[PDB]
């Protein structure tokens, strides 16, 4: 009934200066982030919520650490994109479309299962990283690459954390 | 792989509730995790696209009111597995459980805005009570308790809001 | 029934060696003060509770910075009084006797006749403020008259930071 | 010497309830209140004598318990004072009025250490919902409200244990 | 039925490299110190919640600050009686049996018996502390003597603290 | 009196940076050293002046905005020195090198100011992208990653800026 | 580019019950001191970036002390102008031309003559502060005497301490 | 060896103000400083010895009260430094310079104490309004703005003695 | 004026089991100790207020960082003092003659003079904290000699931070 | 004493994406890097210690900011060096031999050749930030390139901090 | 060029200790110093190359050992100092005065890791007795308190690395 201000996939003219050509691809790379990190974000709080097991706590702890600091880089992309001229996801069903990995699905899984979920879904995330902070530096968006470079050394450092813990030692004896 | 525990599936909770208590309140905490999980989506985007002469404080109340339901969700989230279900997760599972209709994708002005979060408040208001209502009549104190503790926060909320949208203004 | 150690309007000696045709004066009008800080405090709080409209947000906030300053207004001259040998107003019957403001009647008004009360209320403080602290001066009492002025300056800026609120400029275009 | 008010004893409360109300409702408190004292020392035991494969956390865990187990207790008593009543103190009448049964001595393993600190916590939870809802029928609103608040902590603790006690592992 | 890791009055070998010789007298003695430390904890609790009467707020604070310091003094002796390779005591007989003082009787009494009750605990406490101390200096454990001392210090403050409340000298003239 | 160091006068760094290097960076960093000094000024100006309808939000951005503003004064100043230049300091020498047109003095409309501020963040903007891509082009890697840091939080004081100015009201 | 709603050198009124008459010679004064610490603060941070020697560190911490309790002086008199109906100066010209002292010619400075410099503009400052706190007393504006004089006590106090760091005393041999 | 300035020489201030004005301000300001150092060595004394009944609160007003007057006494040290004159340091000169008479040696009851307290204070607030008025009539308007915000201190404290003292008490 | 509950000079009996042929002597040099720390916090005090020169800044906040640690070893001398049945030196004569070191005289010095009375004075009072602690441990007092040693290395750690800014060494040409 | 799973100068596979041939050569010129910094860490931490003279405090104070400011490079390089696949050096031998300048040899120097000892430390590990800042960048390594820009530029800070107290300015009649 | 003060040259002490005292106890204290820099090196590795089933509390301990030892080197290193001695600070000095011997380079496994750090932590205890009773015999009160302060942590540091390794586990 309603119409938007602004259609979602419809772009405006941003006051930071930069073309279209500029902000069109990098809102949509946004996006995919944006939706990406999302569905990351709602992934640990579920694994906080259900995880158990001898390394309860710990793994507890890790869980919270990693949806707030995964909530973190939601609230810097949204709100950078949106600064760009573009429309930020916020509905269920383009929020599934763009995002960049394959969520767990519904239903408590055991500890290592979880984990493995977490970092396929941060490795997909690094990989989309990667291409897209690359655009935003050849296509002469500065800042975007800096922000891009910021949230991926923060999240390749939470890929490697989940690795050690799926490392096979132990004080098992 | 299949899950150690499905979806709708209830286990044992080692809280003394039985069963017949457990189901019925872990299955409206599941409606009200994933309302409140799509409320606080719906007013991070408001966070992220409002605009125009009260663009700060609407920002800035957008912000406090996200971070304050994410403050429900957790609270939920783990009281839910605690007795003994499975907290819904993903984007598609949230879509099925939510009890009011989301804002379609697009930014909307700030009015707008501000009335369908009025009445995404006003569905889980509804709801929060027949619930808690139900854990009192079921023996569960402590939902009934929690209900009550998360329900004066949302409805300061859902008035905040109507403050907003009332017709005044400092424009003579 | 019980009679009070010190009745109102009833003046004891100081401990800080003022004399009484010093302090009895000086206490008359610190009650008037105090009453009329106390009836703001009150109508700053109502303000906080009932505004509502466009402007909400911003007028809940300020207005209870306000009251929160006027309380601190409310406890220095209270405390002070008491110590120059006077007894502080505290019933409502005499609170509304020694007000210097008409305040707001009962009831919910708009946010533009609400800060026109507030600061009609402020500029009749400021009024008391002036008169008091250049009798204090004038009777030796210098550390009330210090201390009139420190509130004076906050005052004076609630005053005006009203003015500012219901000036004629806005952002709607 | 003599107590001016003796154990079992009623005293007048200030806060308008009758001797048929606060006299039940300072009984069940003084159980409560020896149960969270003894579950206080057993965590504190625990605490310092957790070793082996999850020792940090446990270590941690245990302590975390206990604090929030003495803030019950100070809530406890002082309300059971207030209400007119004489809160347990020493030893031998902590034993004689504590819900569940505590740990012998000696130092046991970290399994059997959380499984009897879950057994403790759902004695608790037992008289805890029968002493709340005891309360609520007799009028004492706050005592009420107070036992729920600490049952939903208590709950908490209890279901926090299961997760440590559930069969699972990173062990693969 | 369980059977016990380590059994209570039973020592296993420390860590840190002192022979069972010198752990066992030194555990025996930090087990008496820590079950009188416990009911000392118990009891100021106890005089926390049930102090009334015109001195009321502050014995009511002073109680708790004791408690709390108490508190203190209890994690210190169990973590290293553990750490010596003993077994702390966490029972209810076996702490009563273990206590160096006579605790209060249950029941309310009035504030000076309260402070008295307090003080020939910390009294006593006070002379197995010097025991303490000495023997573990005497047997080469260097940082029990110390850890001791520095208990003795606070409980030596709060024996003289409780001293002046009990002083014969008032402000009621 | 002459000057350890004459104004337009390049020193050496201990950086190890070649003049060649450090004498078009410091030219750079200077204009934006001034160009910040004057947007912080005129923000100032701004949260003296501002008033109407939205005063006190306006009030609030304005101060948060010099604050910020501030800060990269600071790091450029202090960098600038660091590379072995002389840092602008003085009213005559600001205004030769500042890279907007400030606001002339008087009180203007809030919505005046909030144009001009904009007006100010984007030459701002430009000339950041240009110097940043220089520093990178010459290798003063760290400059270049101070300009993009300043850059982004200079980029979102700008679409702040925008979105007040934006075509939205509560005032229906 | 529309005209300035009130025009710099415009007197307009004020909500606290003050005279044109009052407010005008005050509000020009306000306006040098203004004018005078924005130049200061400049000078200061200045300083602080340039200054090197034997005394960088202590002289680098004093300089950023200096200006950040400058700028606390220039918040309060800008607003306070503002509130009393007139118009704070902001632009380089008029910053240039109502500043109460010569600052520093542009380049570095040893360190002996960046102090003296502002000593010499602290000096400036402290004769027109006293000035300006007479004229206001003088006029019934108590609460301007009373931000002076607090001022003028900072003020002072940073005066004397530059006079110290230029005393001749070291502990060189 | 000879000092830099001796006691009672007048040093130029660099604040503007002829030796005239300094000279009689920096002679009262250091009995002021001497009778505060005076008083805090009284209060500081009160604090350790006090005991009986109100044992409690009375050790916590003393320690309120001398670090309260610390203040006061760096405020003038330092101002009386400023101002070019040399503040008094040596128990001789402190003693000569007091403007009440200081508490012998030995432990008073706490009436007494409390008495003598009052009557220091009441001393220095006499000195202060004297020095206050001296200040403002000789144009050192920062001195007598000083005075004031310690007078205004110093008539707080000399009033809550007062109220200690008062023939009022709980006990029946 | 009423005679003291507690005469100078007098010893009460002690709460803490030590008895007066211990506590006397530990009173007796506990009151030298609180005497010369009270002086040596007057002169830090002084050497704040008056220190000027190229080194102006860190010694004016080394003598103040100095003074603030002399004074929380005062407090817990005078308390200790009172607490073992003893009466604190307070009056101006006494404390003067239970001095251990001779303070600066009246004047404004230089700095190295300044520091190396301060350093006089520290070593003054190390030598009597060591006979002192050594008194403590002697007559069974462990808790004034762990008191002793605590005050000892703050103590000898002051006295060697003066000496390194006395050193032969600066950054000068 | 067992094998490590890891031996020095081994690569493991990273989770986060990066080949091999990326991670190798980063991972080396990481662990000059760590070595480096660990030593300028221990030299910051002995000036530290051993600085005297007139600029005793100030100098004291740096030389802590700096070898803490250290230990966070230090922090982050053992710990991305890891999460790359490689293995952190912590050994003496190995420190002393991927050192990128040379220690200062055993003993207290004077200050200014302590800080020209830094200075020439922080200039050959600049140099060494930039070449494996750049590698990083080449290979694609996007996040270690930030990290060492970030580390870069607080390294040129405390160098030229350093500077500015070794320059030919004093306050020295 | 040559240092002002050569390692292994005694200076006199301002704290009035003679050369036979303070020379015996800085050889030691470097010895401390020396093993207390490496203890921490080697906890510093263990944080960034442990992983496993216990990696993040492991992760935990290990800095928090770090962070205490760094403590630890702190007070000995600014001592050593005012002691007049020399404190070490070049690798092949610290390798020689080391009383442990350190783990090799690689990344062991955490258990070999904590042993490693058990051996380092006992080593050290021997040492900190033996220099704690020669300092007491020889009159340096102050640093027998400094080692005392610093043994306790260190026991404590080791009976928890203890308690690590012990033969307990959840996994049943
Ligand atoms: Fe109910
Ligand atoms: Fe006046
Ligand atoms: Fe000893
Ligand atoms: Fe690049
Ligand atoms: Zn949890
Ligand atoms: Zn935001
Ligand atoms: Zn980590
Ligand atoms: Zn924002
Ligand atoms: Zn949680
Ligand atoms: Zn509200
Ligand atoms: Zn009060
Ligand atoms: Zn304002
Ligand atoms: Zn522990
Ligand atoms: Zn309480
Ligand atoms: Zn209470
Ligand atoms: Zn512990
Ligand atoms: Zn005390
Ligand atoms: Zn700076
Ligand atoms: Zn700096
Ligand atoms: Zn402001
Ligand atoms: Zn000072
Ligand atoms: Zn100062
Ligand atoms: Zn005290
Ligand atoms: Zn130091
Ligand atoms: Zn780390
Ligand atoms: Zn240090």
């Amino acid at each position: 009934s309603a119409l938007p201000r602004q259609a979602f996939g419809e772009m405006a003219d941003t006051v930071i200066l930069l073309e279209k050509a500029t902000t069109t691809p990098i809102c949509e790379g946004m996006n995919r982030l944006l939706a990406s990190f999302q569905a990351l974000y709602l992934q640990y709080q579920k694994h906080h919520f259900v995880v158990e097991g001898a390394e309860f706590y710990p793994l507890h702890q890790f869980f919270q650490d990693c949806y707030e600091q995964v909530q973190d880089h939601v609230h810097a992309l949204g709100e950078r994109l949106n600064g760009l001229g573009g429309v930020p996801v916020a509905g269920f069903q383009q929020l599934a479309a763009l995002c960049c990995f394959t969520p767990e699905p519904e239903g408590a899984f055991n500890c290592r299962q979880m984990l493995s979920n977490d970092l396929q879904a941060e490795q997909a995330i690094i990989g989309v990283l990667r291409q897209q902070a690359t655009q935003a530096e050849s296509l002469g968006d500065r800042a975007t690459a800096y922000l891009y470079d910021q949230i991926l050394l923060k999240t390749e450092e939470r890929a490697y954390h989940i690795g050690h813990f799926l490392a096979n030692d132990s004080l098992k004896v």
